[PDB]
């Protein structure tokens, strides 16, 4: 193995790339559990060596930087936690 997450992969409706650490990471996947979709979290820091900068380098061709949270949906991104712009992203 010779393997790879389906999720990773973009198979999740809606997908959260985080820290478990980080505040605005836990604002925003509290946030997505009150929303009620289904969704998906990628914590980086429960990953190491080259699995970590793997998820690092996907992040940055998401949102162009090395900062979290991302959520993904689609071609669609958020950086950050705000609520209006998660909103808009998981409704519109
Ligand atoms: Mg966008
Ligand atoms: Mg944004």
């Amino acid at each position: 193995g010779g393997r790879e997450n389906l999720y990773f992969q973009g198979m999740a409706e809606v997908l959260m790339y985080g820290l478990s650490t980080c505040p605005h990471c836990k604002r925003t996947l509290e946030f997505l559990k009150r929303e009620g979709v289904d969704f998906e979290v990628i914590w980086i820091d429960k990953l190491e060596g080259e699995e970590r900068k793997k998820v690092i380098e996907k992040v940055h061709s998401i949102s162009g930087s090395y900062s979290v949270p991302v959520v993904v949906k689609g071609d669609k991104h958020v950086l950050g936690y705000n609520e209006e712009k998660l909103k808009e992203l998981i409704r519109g």
